[PDB]
């Protein structure tokens, strides 16, 4: 286990399919699980938002078209999660 980026490319891995699955219909398990994991390891929000751009990025190439300007919703729906987790833990 060398380092960082062994988490982080998990993360990113988890993230895509939660972009993937989430104009679809069950979805809140894997957010819960991202959140939780996020939270858990202390990663920075520029970090979480740099995993959605590199993302949209991927996608925009494989579809042949970085704002996928639908997805803003997956962000701030991730943020907000992750807002409460920080803000429930506080006192």
């Amino acid at each position: 286990e060398v380092d960082q980026q062994i988490l982080l490319q998990q993360l990113k891995s988890d993230y895509r399919q939660i972009l993937l699955s989430y104009f679809t219909t069950d979805l809140k398990e894997k957010i819960d699980k991202f959140i939780n994991a996020v939270f858990c390891a202390n990663i920075p929000v520029p970090e979480i938002i740099e995993i959605h751009m590199e993302l949209i990025d991927e996608f925009s190439k494989q579809l042949r078209l970085g704002d996928l300007m639908d997805y803003r919703l997956t962000l701030i729906d991730i943020l907000a999660h992750l807002c409460e987790a920080y803000r429930g833990a506080i006192f």
